[PDB]
């Protein structure tokens, strides 16, 4: 399926690994991993530190993203990157071309993915049974819905993060940034990229009360 949820996350994740060595200049609009992804297009090989390689996984057509060490012309040719490479790269009869990945509907928050969140806190919680910034009162029933006597490991997963490693690393589900959880004990510090779901902290939780009280 073109538009297939997990295919598109799992491209924004090998984007995010091999990028891990590289500082590269996103936008939240045209160039980002998000909008790769959602173009088809994967990692093709190491980035050198002048260039990021991409390869389409149907054309097998190659694209390139330039780095600079910068702000001054970075809107418009990301726009112009997004013209010519990120689409006009596709060959002409290539489904990634004229197509793609309603982000919207299946990437970003919406009543109708919720669930999907809600499913994935739960699995969190029961996979371990097996960072305060909402007031105590609601706090108190996001973590009551969710039947977890922890408050804590409720506000880490609202954050969208999950645990990365034996270490104190702790990897994001939707932009696959890395924090580590003494960053986020007491700090404003948000780990998200600016195109990431979960960016704006209150608009899961602030979904997830609408919804409890309306129930
Ligand atoms: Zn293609
Ligand atoms: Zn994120």
């Amino acid at each position: 399926r073109l538009h297939d949820l997990r295919a598109l996350l799992k491209r924004i994740c090998s984007i995010q690994n091999y990028t891990r060595h590289v500082l590269i200049e996103w936008d939240v609009r045209w160039v980002n991993p998000l909008t790769l992804a959602s173009k088809g297009w994967e990692p093709y090989q190491s980035a050198s530190q002048s260039q990021v390689p991409f390869k389409c996984c149907c054309c097998h057509a190659i694209m390139t993203i330039p780095l600079l060490k910068v702000a001054d012309y970075t809107m418009k040719l990301n726009e112009k990157i997004w013209n010519s490479n990120i689409i006009g790269n596709h060959l002409q009869k290539c489904p990634w071309r004229e197509n793609q990945v309603d982000l919207n509907k299946e990437y970003y928050l919406s009543s109708q993915n919720l669930i999907r969140e809600i499913e994935r806190i739960h699995t969190e919680i029961d996979r371990i049974v097996s960072f305060h910034y909402l007031s105590e009162k609601e706090i108190q029933k996001l973590a009551f819905f969710f039947d977890c006597k922890d408050y804590s490991l409720v506000g880490l997963l609202l954050l969208g993060y999950t645990k990365f490693q034996k270490d104190d690393l702790v990897q994001c589900t939707a932009c696959f940034h890395r924090a580590s959880l003494k960053k986020l004990e007491y700090t404003e510090f948000n780990g998200h990229a600016l195109w990431c779901r979960y960016y704006n902290k209150e608009l899961l939780p602030t979904m997830l009360l609408e919804l409890i009280g309306k129930e």
